[PDB]
């Protein structure tokens, strides 16, 4: 659930996810139009992309389980469904971390509007 | 710390997954500037004063101590200066929960920045 996603970057990336990716980009943050405008934002278009992937289940209501071994987040697959919502979750919490070397919310924090109207990009 | 805040609001408010305070208003993100324009947008005003007003210690990056007796966040620790971090954190964070009925993202979700050019009021 978005919860637990919200939990993951916090863990995995060790940052506020609400305070620095609830509106970068035009990807990172609620829906998504357009073309991902870097590394951080195009983490996000998948993130969109891959929770529109996922039947059988909820990837925004429902709870799925995790577990850390050795400092890394590890999905439960006792249940099919959700571990794939895990891994929608969980990739893009590693996704950020891995592109915070070019985290850029000088310029993509509420980036315009009208920079977003291009036709998105196929899944 | 920007996560205690973060987790102290997915704590109180029971539903932060859902209802973002990161670009909310005039005061509700990254800096502030202008009024309050409703109940949510004010907590968050209050919260900016809170912030401005501490001394000793960094709100954005200093960690408090804190404990969940029961349904409530208690600050503590052994810092004075740490524990106004938190009690800065703990009063936001249920002023946006006791203000939940009011929260309109439909109409200041990334309010036009021109509407908060006026300079502000005295804390
Ligand atoms: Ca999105
Ligand atoms: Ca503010
Ligand atoms: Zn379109």
């Amino acid at each position: 659930s978005l919860i637990q996603f919200e939990t993951l970057i916090m863990k995995v990336v060790k940052k506020s996810g609400m305070f620095w990716y609830s509106a970068y980009g035009c990807y990172c943050g609620w829906g998504g139009h357009g073309r991902p405008q870097d590394a951080t934002d195009r983490c996000c278009f998948v993130h969109d992309c891959c929770y529109g992937k996922v039947t059988g289940c909820d990837p925004k209501m429902d709870s799925y389980t995790y577990s850390e071994e050795n400092g890394d987040i590890v999905c439960g697959g006792d249940d099919p469904c959700k571990r794939e919502i895990c891994e929608c979750d969980r990739v893009a919490a590693d996704c950020f971390r891995d592109n915070l070397d070019t985290y850029n919310s000088d310029t993509y924090w509420r980036y315009p509007r009208q920079d977003c109207e291009e036709s998105p990009e196929p899944c």
